[PDB]
């Protein structure tokens, strides 16, 4: 055949395939449907985590709820999602997430495969590896003369005597040999049961794929790093089985790791802490110690495995941080599910067409196909997307509630590396103009510290300080139903261009299904005309943590408000 | 004759004049008497200001007491002083200070001159000007055949017909012509009456002499500068007449000057302020503003002439600062007279001989005369020279008692030239490590100033602050009878040398009286073994001016104590 560019010699032209098979009305409708489907899949994704998250959060303590038992409660949504990402991929995913022991209605792997065979063929042809096509040449021969999944199972059992030696002899699939084994051994195979049962091999391939992606995608290196750290444990595949997702995600992502056997590497911390260390590498330094005392040393984010049964050995209520952290995660899931990403809250985000009338004329001249003038604009109206108090109040509750705020703030402000140097320099000499007054100095940098220390309320923790910084008013006096951040207005999408080339777009492997791509589309996301307003822009607190004549919680809140306005002016629109 | 060095050819030698007229016992006794007489004249000077100062201070308000009416009350002391500075100069000064209208027993100029004619001859021969000897050639002829002052007056009247044309024709004495005029016109001439009556001419010669001394003595330029500024006014000679010294010294030394007539130069300030400006030129800069608000702008040191009758025009009690300042000066004189430089307090300073036994052998060999081995040592035992509270408490009372201490200290500390620059720099950017927290800065350098300002007691003035800095305890609770500084121990004087040349020493002019001088005497003043102790080395105050958690009056007091110890370790012994 013709690889990628000898194809674009007999496929486009004056009256050749692409030009005569792509119409101006077709181009216009597909361009509009591109934005429409992107918005629709974004909305379905947002509601999906917000329909499953509500079930996660509302689950009672001590009652396990797996990652897949909740998948059924949103199964249709997945279908919708995946019937909008790719036409025809609606039954496959809805069947896939029902192919597990935790699903309400089990369906076998053979039922999963025979029904949506064409969709599986497209997905396999979309894989980046060429060699898979060698295994794809017998799929049509495999599915010939088959009317039900039972016949497919029988024919695969007949062909096993040739399939399994080829799999074993291939070094790439040599480790895979057990998998396909029971794919021909039991008629009641389930994809997710296999995934949770073949933990080691699947983790090995996942680690290799993630390492390859890291070597290929340095820009998202943090996400691949956290994924690899997650999948370094075989038990990380217990999510796709009979487990508790609201607990497994806590013991995988918010729990210290000891994945080694030499002497001890238990100091590996948690996944979230390592991700914060990577993402806050050197952006902030002085407050990093704060992160060391409140973010890197909290049992709700760093559960400190094997240390709970070290000094107590009696299981106190506070000692067991595996359920308090699970409760905090469940509360966060509750709020993100039914208060932020709910159907009602997501309903006030409307993608309205603006012009959608101009005809996208196509000009053909020899081996070319260009769009005369593409100009479509869609207004995404954010309505009033009330991010209520609780999306960030739950994250505040993740922070420890230890009342020891004086010592931590003293260490952060005064017992630092820069303030101490200035202290010493002013003690030995200094105070310009005065000079001879050196005994005054250890009476000057002592009340300067003393008033700051005495301002800090003895009964307020870092939760209260962060509530003053963000909410303004005190946490106990801040209503969870109020909106912390409200998104209003609308932002424009301005797909545009002149003389834009239209060229054939193929799948990853050899396939008879082809699309077309318009290259060089100026996709201007004019994010202006949106207002990300802090509803609590004034300090309403009555018992500030650092109140007094040296009120810093109010100053910190004003700093937060100003920095939020700056972020919404530069990072946003 | 032989000028200075051809004289030291026939005056010293083997058996020549100086060698055969100066004995080893004579050298020893004169060397011992040098230290003894220096100590004695120092003690008599100290008691003199301390016997006259007591009379100055104890004088009631509104009763004038001239500089010379008190001179009589100590007249004998002057004689003692001046009979120890130079033998025979005992009757002359005691007669001189009685030759005024303010003296209790008036004596004429002729009585002053004929009696101690020889002493006047020595003093005139001690004047630096050579030409005076031309007028000294007729003194012996003038005093021939005279038995009383009446005969001297008659002979000067006879010789006036030749004396006064010579005085008039001489340009140097041309301005002097009126003076000698009444020196032959009235038989009841008084030296100090003439001095106070011939103000202009005497001020002119004094100004010329002081300018010459300034051109000759740059090291004591400040003293000559204040003297010239003092004598720039003719009325400055009103001290030697019918006036009030405790008031005249206040209106000459602690009063603004307006000595000009062009438009106005009243901003010339006082003599003490100008002397402080010269002596505190650039040693202290930041606290100079303090001196601007409390030392340069106080009516007790800068009386602000012609401004009292400018805005009030009703003579309020506080407005008339000419008697409040006079009262403060009288209180200081009272304390220095009968508490610090009293006879009882000065009695505990003993000059004791240590060895005073070694013979000062003299070796003569050709034109030389050397001391074989001079070694005398005298111990000055300071006893307990209690400088009581009041030598410095009165000077504290000279400072204004305005309760406005907050504004002045705020200007000195915060509203300065260096703190404001740091303020601006930290406001625009800064706070290293933080960076993004710029709104916190106008909440940081606001309590830093606020606590310092709030510490300052509203009812305490600079007098109280200086009392805390120096005395420790509050001024109202500090007893004036207690000793601020006590001098104890003793210091040694170690006149020494080997092979020290002894050569003739002559007067300023041609004279028949000659002394001898030993050159190169190592006069080691070993000031060690003395203890200048602050009796109040601990803060006993109960109402400090800057009390609180930012106690600065206590810190200032500790700084003062440490700096006093440093001064007594380096400036002292």
């Amino acid at each position: 055949g013709v690889d990628v560019f000898e194809a674009q010699k007999n496929l486009v032209g004056k009256g050749k395939y692409l030009n005569t098979h792509v119409k101006a009305e077709d181009v216009k409708k597909d361009v509009n449907a591109n934005i429409k489907n992107q918005f629709d899949i974004a909305k379905i994704i947002a509601e999906l985590m917000g329909k499953a998250l509500k079930e996660f959060g509302n689950q009672q303590e001590g009652q396990p709820l797996s990652f897949l038992k909740v998948m059924d409660k949103v199964k249709e949504d997945f279908e919708k999602l995946f019937n909008l990402v790719r036409p025809g991929l609606g039954k496959f995913v809805k069947d896939l997430i029902q192919s597990s022991s935790q699903a309400e209605n089990k369906i076998t792997v053979y039922k999963l495969i025979f029904d949506n065979k064409k969709t599986i063929l497209n997905l396999l042809k979309e894989l980046s590896i060429p060699e898979l096509n060698s295994s794809l040449g017998l799929v049509d021969v495999l599915f010939d003369g088959i009317t039900d999944s039972d016949g497919l199972y029988e024919r695969l059992q007949s062909f096993k005597d040739l399939i399994v030696p080829a799999v074993k002899t291939n070094e790439k699939t040599a480790a895979l040999s057990p998998l396909i084994e029971e794919l021909l051994t039991q008629k009641d195979t389930y994809v997710f049961d296999l995934i949770q049962k073949h933990k080691g091999i699947l983790t090995n391939l996942l680690k290799n794929f993630l390492a390859d992606f890291q070597k290929s995608t340095p820009f998202m290196a943090d996400q691949v790093a956290i994924f690899t750290e997650l999948f370094d444990n075989e038990g990380a595949f217990d999510l796709f089985g009979e487990a508790d997702f609201v607990d497994k995600i806590a013991e995988l992502f918010l729990t210290k790791r000891t994945v080694k056997n030499g002497e001890k590497i238990e100091t590996k911390d948690s996944l979230l802490v390592t991700s914060l260390k990577s993402l806050l590498g050197e952006k902030v330094a002085a407050l990093g110690d704060l992160l060391d005392s409140y973010i890197f040393k909290n049992e709700l984010l760093n559960r400190s495995v094997e240390v709970a049964k070290a000094e107590a050995k009696d299981t106190k209520g506070a000692t067991d941080y595996k359920k308090e952290q699970a409760k905090a995660l469940k509360k966060l899931f509750k709020h993100i599910g039914e208060n932020t990403l709910s159907k009602t809250n997501l309903d006030k985000i409307t993608l309205k067409e603006v012009k959608n009338t101009e005809n996208v004329e196509l000009e053909e001249t020899e081996t070319t196909l260009k769009v005369k003038k593409l100009d479509v604009e869609y207004k995404v109206e954010l309505g009033n997307f009330e991010i209520k108090n609780g999306l960030i109040k739950a994250m505040l509750e993740f922070l420890p509630d230890t009342k020891d705020l004086e010592t931590t703030l003293d260490k952060l402000l005064f017992k630092g590396e820069s303030y101490k140097a200035m202290k010493d320099k002013y003690i030995k000499e200094g105070f310009p103009g005065y000079g001879w007054a050196k005994g005054v100095v250890p009476g000057a940098f002592e009340s300067i510290e003393n008033t700051f220390k005495s301002a800090i309320d003895k009964t307020k923790s870092i939760r209260d300080l962060f509530g003053d910084m963000l909410f303004g008013n005190d946490l106990s006096s801040v209503k969870e139903t109020d909106s912390f951040i409200t998104l209003g207005g609308s932002f424009d999408i301005k797909y545009g261009g002149e003389n834009l080339n239209v060229l054939p777009a193929y799948y990853s492997l050899i396939n008879s299904e082809i699309g077309y791509q318009i290259i060089g589309v100026d996709t201007t996301i004019d994010a202006t005309k949106v207002k990300v307003e802090l509803k609590n822009k004034e300090y309403k607190g009555k018992s500030p943590a650092i109140n007094g004549q040296v009120k810093l919680s109010q100053s910190f809140f004003n700093v937060w408000t100003n920095m939020f306005d700056s972020i919404t002016k530069q990072i946003f629109q």
